[PDB]
C-alpha cells in the first residue's frame, strides 16, 4: 500500500550533506576509512535497533545510520519520513574482514529481520523500512551477487514458513538511483547509545515504566 514515489515527483533535497563532520562513534570511538576495512550497507528497519546490532558484532569496526536506495540527495530524516525520497534507512557498516566476513554480516542482517514484508517491517509501514543489502567497493556487483546467492538460499525456508517471497533489496551503492549514502542527522548516530530511554517505535512494554530493556 506504501509506494515508491515517480523519481521526477521526489523531493529536491540540497547539494550539502546535512552532517558534514561526524563526531566519532559514541561507543567505538571510530570514523570511517580505516585502511584495511570493508564496507557493507544494510537496510533491516528501523535504523536505530539495526546500527545497536552492528556496532555489538566482533568485527565491526566503525558504523553509521542514514539513506540510500532512493534519489533525494542529502535528505534530512524529516524529509525521509515523507516516503517522498524513495531512500530506505541504512546502517552503514564497516568491518575488518580479518575478523567477520561480508557472508557472515548478510546472515546476521537476514536473522535479524522478516525479509519478506515489503514496504515495511514489523509495525514500521513505509518504503523506508524496506530490506536491503547494498554492495560498496572494487568488487561491488561480485559481492552484490554474493548476497543474492546467500539471501536466496533462505528462500524455500521463509516459503514453508508461510511467508511468500523474500523482498530484499540488493545491489552495488553506486547504482542505487542517487548512487550514494547519506548519513543522518547527528542526533541518530548511536541514538539507542546516546539516549537510554529511547527506544524503536511500537516496542513499548506493559510492565515497569513501559520502556523495553
Ligand atoms: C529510526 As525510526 C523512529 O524512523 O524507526
Amino acid at each position: 500500500a506504501p509506494r515508491l514515489v515517480e523519481e521526477k515527483d521526489a523531493l529536491k533535497g540540497g547539494p550539502h550533506p546535512v552532517l558534514p563532520n561526524p563526531q566519532p562513534h559514541a561507543v567505538l570511538g571510530t570514523l570511517r576509512g580505516q585502511p584495511g576495512t570493508e564496507t557493507i550497507y544494510i537496510g533491516i528497519g528501523c535504523y536505530w535497533g539495526a546500527e545497536k546490532l552492528f556496532w555489538e558484532t566482533p568485527g565491526v569496526v566503525y558504523t553509521s545510520v542514514g539513506f540510500a536506495g532512493g534519489i533525494t540527495p542529502n535528505p534530512t530524516y524529516r524529509e525521509t519520513c515523507t516516503g517522498r525520497t524513495n531512500h530506505t534507512e541504512i546502517v552503514e557498516v564497516v568491518y575488518d574482514p580479518t575478523q567477520v566476513t561480508f557472508d557472515e554480516l548478510v546472515v546476521k542482517a537476514m536473522e535479524a529481520h522478516d525479509p519478506t514484508q515489503g514496504y515495511r517491517q514489523g509495525n514500521d509501514t513505509g518504503t523506508q523500512y524496506r530490506s536491503a543489502i547494498y554492495t560498496a567497493g572494487p568488487n561491488a556487483e561480485q559481492q552484490a551477487q554474493r548476497a543474492r546467492e546467500i539471501v536466496e538460499h533462505y528462500a524455500p525456508k521463509l516459503a514453508a514458513a508461510g511467508l511468500g517471497r523474500i523482498t530484499t533489496e540488493i545491489l552495488p551503492l553506486a547504482s542505487t538511483p542517487a548512487g550514494e549514502y547519506y548519513m543522518a542527522e547527528d542526533e541518530h548516530q548511536q541514538y539507542l547509545h546516546k539516549n537510554p530511554l529511547g527506544y524503536c517505535p511500537h516496542h513499548s512494554t506493559g510492565v515497569a515504566c513501559g520502556i523495553p530493556e
